[PDB]
């Protein structure tokens, strides 16, 4: 089930012959309006950019824009899925040779930050053996008014994240944690897009970057 400004079932056939046409895919998990993915799509056409998104509404201008012809702007190898990642369809299984979460809200981040196993597994559930994880979150967010999803939660640093054994929750759930840093002064303009934002503002924020592999399940500490 995906979008075309309307909302549609998408042919399985369909979704097997432009996986195998790719020579690559990628799946952004929380797009908003999904521009960054469009803009990915754009700069990449060999690519099967994929977005998914609970808030299915919330990208439809991005699908309108992309389903223009290439001479007005088209991006016939975007695809923007209408799902939560904790329920999503079997379709979606082990297709990434990439997952990307940029700046999430909500459930998304929530369950990042706390290491929850349905948010961890439906992350895992998607991407093929060996594929990386990239996951940014802007360090603002830990300043008031700080976000009800995240105001009871002390703040993700480098540090906290194996403290809080957050690194052991990821390489158990498949993910194992190749790198976690802070980078400052991180142009938003390069994980962050939506149809309200220019480009070329030059707007920086501290990012937390979270990278991993995914491997195998059930691999706890002792
Ligand atoms: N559990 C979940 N699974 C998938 N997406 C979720 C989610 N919980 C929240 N989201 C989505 O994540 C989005 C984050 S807004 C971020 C948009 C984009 N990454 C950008 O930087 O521009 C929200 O629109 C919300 O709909």
């Amino acid at each position: 089930v995906l979008a075309g400004k309307k909302l549609t079932d998408l042919d399985p056939d369909e979704w097997a012959k432009a996986q195998a046409s790719a020579e690559r895919i990628l799946v952004d998990v929380g797009t908003g309006d999904a521009r960054t993915a469009y803009r990915q799509a754009i700069a990449h056409p060999e690519w099967l950019v994929v977005g998914v998104d609970p808030a299915w509404q919330r990208m439809t201008e991005t699908a309108v824009r992309a389903a223009r012809k290439p001479a007005k702007g088209g991006a016939p190898n975007l695809v923007l899925v209408s799902s939560a990642i904790e329920t999503v369809p079997a379709a979606l299984h082990g297709v990434a040779d990439e997952v990307m979460v940029l700046m999430p809200w909500g459930k998304l981040l929530r369950g990042v930050v706390l290491g929850e196993a349905d948010v961890l597994s439906g992350l895992r559930a998607v991407a093929k053996p060996g594929a990386p994880l990239e996951i940014s979150i802007g360090t603002s967010i830990w300043r008031e008014p700080i976000p009800l999803e995240i105001r009871d939660l002390p703040e993700l640093t480098p540090e906290t994240v194996v403290s809080t054994g957050l690194t052991d929750r990821l390489a158990a759930l498949g993910w194992q944690v190749a790198d976690v840093r802070l980078v400052p002064h991180t142009d938003l303009d390069t994980i962050s897009s939506s149809w309200a934002r220019r480009l070329g503002s030059g707007a920086t924020e501290t990012v937390l970057h979270l990278r991993a592999v995914a491997v195998d399940p059930r691999d706890p500490v002792g």
